[PDB]
């Protein structure tokens, strides 16, 4: 039922500041998101990340909110990702946010997987329209 | 089994300025919270959320982070809240936990999840939580 593509993006990410400060051994963090997607999906993103680090090596979480706009498969259009990370020593969900798609991408839910090879990130997204 | 415990919260939102502009109907915003907790779970908080309300009713999504300073059961300590929502039709799906090694002081090794409710306009929260082995 899902189309899967993939293929590869390239992201900055800005610091920026923090609202609240971390305790007990945790460093929070603000950051602002650009990206740019290629291939299937070819759009420009923007959003931002907040970060919790604790003392414990490769415990960590993330959440972000971002808006893409360009076209996925040809369609134009846009729609919103948002993400949960979790690493303990890795847990990643990033989903399209329901009835954030509009334009041509009206209807779209789906969910994004990515990694990241030789320095190059890429993207996996699984998505379908509602009738 | 895990403990569960219930009590009151208020939340105070206040808006900032966020990064992104939504378009096709989406409006983003970023906020400061500042929350306090009571009960067994006796607490102040501070962080950020970020949210996606789309052009449909009742759909809509936010995360947020943040640092809790206080006591639970009695026990003094910091942990991180880590929240990921998605809304749809009005029905918040929510998932709420405690980020992995972030309890200090008498809460190191905390481990849970919350729930929230509201009941006669007041929030509640259900924390579930037990700790990992020393």
């Amino acid at each position: 039922e899902m189309t899967k593509v993939t293929g590869k993006f390239d992201v900055k990410l800005t610091p920026e500041n923090a609202y609240a400060t971390g305790v007990g051994g945790v460093n929070l963090g603000r950051m602002a998101l650009d990206k740019t997607f290629y291939g299937e999906l070819e759009a420009r993103s923007q959003g931002e990340m907040l970060s919790a680090m604790t003392a414990v090596k490769g415990s960590a979480g993330y959440v972000a909110i971002e808006q893409v706009v360009g076209k996925l498969c040809g369609r134009q259009g846009s729609f919103v990702l948002q993400h949960f990370g979790i690493m303990t020593d890795n847990r990643l969900h990033l989903e399209v946010v329901p009835h954030s798609g509009a334009g041509e991408l009206t209807g779209l839910y789906g969910t994004m997987a990515i990694s990241i090879e030789n320095g190059q990130h890429f993207y996996e997204f699984s998505f379908c329209f509602e009738p």
